[PDB]
């Protein structure tokens, strides 16, 4: 059975333009993870996507939860300068052949 070994779930709460959604994740995941999850469920692209509001300055996605040893509740945000405003429908922006 399910024994020994136990995982502590964070609930990291990302509060984007959209909406907040809820994260959760072990300890052992790396603070990158959180980004490309985000996306599993924002669509959205980690390179658009910017992880801030971590605990000391800024972490890097090389480190681990348990490392930082975030609390019980957490509460993130995502921050997308390139990436365009949420609309409904839009005219301007044609595409023609043109790197990203």
């Amino acid at each position: 059975g399910s024994s020994g070994s136990s995982g502590r779930m964070l609930d990291f709460r990302v509060e984007y333009r959209d909406r907040n959604v809820d994260v959760v994740l072990e300890d052992t995941c790396t603070v990158g993870e959180i980004k490309q999850i985000l996306e599993n469920e924002l669509q959205i692209p980690v390179s658009k996507m910017l992880l801030k509001g971590w605990k000391t300055g800024d972490v890097e996605d090389s480190t681990v939860l348990k490392s930082l040893h975030l609390p019980k509740n957490n509460s993130l945000y995502v921050l997308t300068p390139d990436l365009p405003p949420p609309s409904s429908s839009s005219h301007a922006g044609a595409l023609q052949e043109s790197l990203n």
